[PDB]
């Protein structure tokens, strides 16, 4: 069985590597030659692609790219990927994109005679390396079921979301809620500082209250040690939060608290600290 | 040793009861005659007060009242409580008030020759009944140390916050962060509904992500079952959040996400669902 894999970036690369380690016939296509080298170095069963048309014979094509614009550009041009596919081929989309975009992708695929699944990824690239990341698969239940043997190779539990928009939405919501939780935690810590409470003590005390959150337990200590080393890049956070905020709002929503979080992430990125971790928004919270 | 206790309401009543059960000489003063009866029924060692001047001989006076306006009115009139106190008496203030107010209270007490501690209370009245609620004590370290034998009777760990404003602030921050966490969780759940994800499944999935929070685990199920029975009254939440937001802002702050939470709580109270639990803000989230 013949797999193509466009984009072996930070989360896509680990899934492609796991496919290669499992002996599958993966041919990677990435504009970064050494992303390709890194992923291709996991076994002798994976090969690189000279151009996009090298993926035309493929039975399954994975896509993992940074922006919805990129997925549409690679898959949906006249000289894009979808026009070169066998009917019956399946496009699995791993990118954290918005529901509008992936619905457009799915209708393209169905209109040509191809199958399409959205498959957004949870947790860390560290998890994805071990296939211990959740998969949120949406799309035609027939294809999710048909591909039952594939999923354990790439992901943790294979959650079936039903619709493709659910698949995008659960990923975006988890990042919206987590990053807003973090922005709110930063607001709390900064308030405590105006009351003369050291961050350390404030965290220790809040730990046994109803204010507790995963971000509190995980990133509170880092903020308390002025540690902003990249774990989840601030500009990655901002990208995903902005995308989710656009996704709502396209649905007519208001989500004021999350919009405020979006604002603080934008302000931090503008301060030029987009390469630091999420918690760097603390540095611009006031 | 002679204790007076003004306000045996929802959190004050359990502490007064615990003082009575421990055999202490507590005389309660409350404008609700049957709050007094309920608290006074915990033993034969506690008695009721005909008027405020019945508390004039007292060595320690606890105050637990709903608004900062009420504490100032009871303690700081010309015919208020403080004028009738022995020098050397101690005013312990249990109310969730703002730092401006309790600093005013403390300066009044020191200017008369009395001692003053702020002692805000964490967790639930259920906890307070068993003295398993945290105490955040701020004020003169000498008095906190002198009263070392008293604290285990009324509270869980006796945390010493140092300054009185720290004592107010840690209570308010915990409620600000917790209620904003809840408003943000409501935003996430409501977004998931616009994507066609049932609340149940969205919660189950978000539980194993970085969006997890105490409010998620505790009140997520209730929202998922359309259960809004009072656990923490929405109007109580709104009161405390508004107070904390005023406390910041008096410090020149902006805290946008928390201000948005304040807005949604105000909107819910205006919809007339102030007697339901916190999570009822979900009903007006959009």
């Amino acid at each position: 069985m013949q797999i193509g894999f466009i984009g072996v970036g930070l989360m896509g690369g680990p899934l492609a590597r796991n496919l290669i380690r499992a002996g599958k016939d993966v041919t990677v296509y990435d504009l970064s030659p050494e992303a390709v080298k890194k992923t291709l170095a996991a076994g002798n069963t994976g090969k690189a692609a000279a151009s996009l048309a090298d993926l035309a014979d493929k039975d399954i094509v994975f896509t993992s790219l940074p922006l919805p614009t990129h997925v549409l550009g690679v898959v949906l041009g006249n000289d894009g990927l979808l026009e070169k596919l066998k009917p019956g081929a399946t496009h699995i989309e791993l990118s954290t994109i918005d529901p509008q975009t992936s619905v457009k992708l799915e209708a393209a695929a169905r209109a040509k005679g191809c199958h399409f699944l959205q498959c957004t990824l949870g947790k860390t690239p560290a998890h994805a390396e071990k296939a211990e990341e959740p998969l949120f698969i949406g799309g035609d239940k027939a294809i999710f079921d048909e591909l039952a043997a594939l999923w354990p190779i790439i992901g943790s539990p294979a959650y079936y979301m039903g619709t493709v928009e659910a698949s995008c939405a659960v990923k975006l919501i988890s990042n919206m809620v987590g990053m807003t939780n973090l922005a709110v935690l930063a607001e709390g810590i900064r308030i405590g500082e105006k009351a003369g409470i050291k961050r350390s003590q404030l965290l220790t005390l809040l730990q046994d209250t109803g204010a507790r959150s995963f971000q509190m337990d995980v990133r509170g200590p880092w903020i308390a040690n002025d540690d902003f080393a990249n774990r989840f890049g601030l500009d990655l956070a901002l990208k995903d939060v902005r995308l989710g905020c656009e996704m709502a709002e396209a649905w007519g929503m208001k989500i004021p608290a999350m919009m405020a979080a979006l604002g603080i992430f934008k302000k931090a990125s503008a301060t030029g600290l987009g390469s630091e971790d999420c918690n760097a928004i603390y540095k611009v919270t006031e």
